[PDB]
């Protein structure tokens, strides 16, 4: 047997009181009236998840797997990465990162306090000197908001001191290596606008395109000890500082391959023998491992002219069709291979012949036209979870604000423009907090963003057309309308009226507030201002953006 986890029987315990019901609040109710549909997960459902994530892994590797691995290693040897200093790693720590068991918190780390730095230095030295002793981890039930119920997701993470050391050893590796190894297939390197262009190009370049998303069942749990050792072998192909090599070796043996699980009450909950969901390498490791397995499976299945796009455990393949029945057979062969590699599917993949019908990372491509009449493709999603979360975050102050990330990531969409932007700029205006920087998440990492910079951020990530899409697709119109009815969200007509008021108030303030009124809410007015490129937009330093943070979220960047 080769189980993802073993358990003692000790419970996964909360760190505080956990709310399950959406609070009834006047502001939140102006967004969403059917509050009974909205719930937050809690530790009370943790045992159901434990059952789901615990299973035997079977893995058999073949020539296709080893051939791709050899190629990946050759490419990794063209990478150089540096150690981060204590201070650099400290400043990548989000302010609400979990505090250390050893007498300090995230703010102490961020302020370079002597206690924090001294402990981090001691942990680093211990990684260099000890390559064997398993490192402790905490296991927690996540508290996440959904519309109706899902059991809580689990997160597994080491102490804050270790997390800072991970950054020192590996931040520059995870930031640099995947592009070199996977090329254009590395999904996190693209902005949303670049991602759509890549997909449309890839689709439209085929004579007869076929595409599918591949859903691996509980990916972290399918990741074997050998997978994690293979990942390390790829990291070690880089040109690294001697201390980096040692710390990576130590982290792999002591933390990444497995270790003990401790609850918030300090009790031994069990042992992990699979991917930790809350370590620095979770996203990069999953991406490399998913790519390796999938690339090998493509060859096993004899798929023709494959284009792969990989974001962690999320995979899309676009290829040349051989005919419907032939494609069905190839997908079965693909699934068989992934299964042999210990990446069995949740829902078996289905061949799709319409690009807009593929869903990956909860998203699909759709089409509109911009102010110039040009056809524009963009990424959208069902707005249910975004709106449910926005309602919760309106009722309750939350440390990380999903609504801001959703505005940024889904800026071109009908629902982000008409509902999210209107709702939150109305509240920020009323509360006089337009200037206040807020923490949000983009690609699972944490960003401090000033709402007043949104026009420039949107232009950089999506292009100028984000501010003028019209003629949304009937499917998209209907999905949005169905969502609003289900959740009890006011009609778009109401949002238009609210936005006109928000826009006028913003324009009156001048400065960036006025830019927000002009660009974000031009859709709301009959007499539309001519929107030209915002010159200051190119000033934003996005060099260090898009490093993936799933599922720990423990990377921080402030927009500069
Ligand atoms: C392998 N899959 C992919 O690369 C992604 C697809 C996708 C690809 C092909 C297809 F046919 C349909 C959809 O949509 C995405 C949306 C996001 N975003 C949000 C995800 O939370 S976003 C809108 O910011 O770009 C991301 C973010 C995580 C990097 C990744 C993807």
């Amino acid at each position: 047997h080769h189980m993802s986890y073993t358990w003692t029987g000790a419970l996964i315990t909360p760190c505080a009181a956990e709310e399950t019901k959406l609070p009834i609040n006047a502001l939140s109710n102006s967004l969403l009236r059917h509050h009974n549909l909205v719930y937050a997960t809690t530790s009370r459902s943790a045992s159901l998840r434990q059952k789901k994530v615990t299973f035997d892994r079977l893995q058999v590797l073949d020539d296709h797997y080893r051939d791709v691995l050899k190629e990946m290693k050759a490419k990794a040897s063209t990478v150089k990465a540096k150690l981060l200093s204590v201070e650099e790693a400290c400043k990548l720590t989000p302010p609400h990162s979990a505090r250390s068991k050893f007498g300090y918190g995230a703010k102490d780390v961020r302020n370079l306090s002597s206690k924090a730095v001294n402990h981090i230095r001691s942990v680093w030295k211990d990684l260099l000197e000890d390559t064997e002793t398993p490192i402790d981890t905490t296991i927690m039930a996540k508290n996440e908001v959904f519309c109706v119920r899902k059991p809580a997701r689990l997160i597994v993470f080491p102490d804050l001191g270790v997390r800072v050391c991970e950054k020192m050893a590996l931040y520059d590796v995870v930031s640099t290596l995947p592009q070199a190894v996977m090329g254009s297939s590395y999904g996190f390197q693209y902005s949303p606008g670049q991602r759509v262009e890549f997909l449309v190009n890839a689709w439209k370049a085929k004579k007869c395109p076929m595409g599918f998303a591949y859903d691996t069942r509980c990916f972290d749990s399918t990741v074997t000890e050998n997978d994690i050792r293979v990942e390390e072998s790829i990291y070690q192909c880089c040109d690294l500082a001697p201390e980096a090599r040692q710390a990576i070796r130590s982290l792999t043996e002591r933390l990444y391959i497995g270790g003990p699980l401790t609850n918030s009450k300090g009790q031994n909950c069990g042992y992990r023998r699979c991917r930790a969901s809350g370590v620095l390498t979770t996203s990069c490791g999953n991406t490399l491992t998913c790519y390796l397995k999938a690339a090998a499976a493509c060859r096993a299945a004899k798929l023709q002219d494959c284009t792969m796009l990989v974001c962690g455990d999320d995979l899309v393949v676009i290829c040349e069709s051989a005919g419907t029945q032939e494609d069905e057979a190839s997908l079965r062969a693909f699934t068989e291979a992934m299964t042999r590699y210990s990446a069995p599917p949740g829902d078996p993949p289905k061949p799709e012949y319409d690009l807009e019908l593929i869903t990956s990372c909860s998203s699909n491509v759709s089409v509109a036209h911009d102010a110039s009449g040009k056809r524009v493709y963009y990424l959208t999603r069902d707005p249910t979870t975004p709106l449910a979360r926005a309602a919760w975050e309106t009722a309750r102050h939350t440390p990380v604000n999903s609504w801001l990330g959703n505005i940024i990531m889904y800026a071109p969409t009908l629902w982000a423009r008409m509902i999210l932007m209107t709702h939150f700029f109305s509240i920020l205006l009323a509360q006089e907090q337009l200037e206040k920087a807020l923490d949000c998440q983009i690609y699972g990492a944490c960003y401090s963003i000033e709402p007043l910079d949104l026009p420039q951020i949107i232009q950089r990530l999506h292009g100028l057309s984000a501010f003028s899409l019209h003629s949304y697709s009937p499917g998209e119109i209907n999905r949005v309308a169905s969502c609003l009815r289900k959740l009890g969200v006011p009609p778009l007509r109401v949002w238009r009226h609210r936005a006109r008021s928000v826009r006028a108030r913003l324009l009156s303030q001048g400065g960036r507030a006025a830019t927000c009124g002009k660009y974000l809410f031009n859709w709301a007015v009959r007499t539309k201002l001519k929107l030209t490129p915002i010159p200051a937009a190119s000033q934003l330093d996005l060099s260090s953006w898009f490093v993936a943070g799933y599922s720990g979220g423990d990377i921080y960047h402030s927009l500069s």
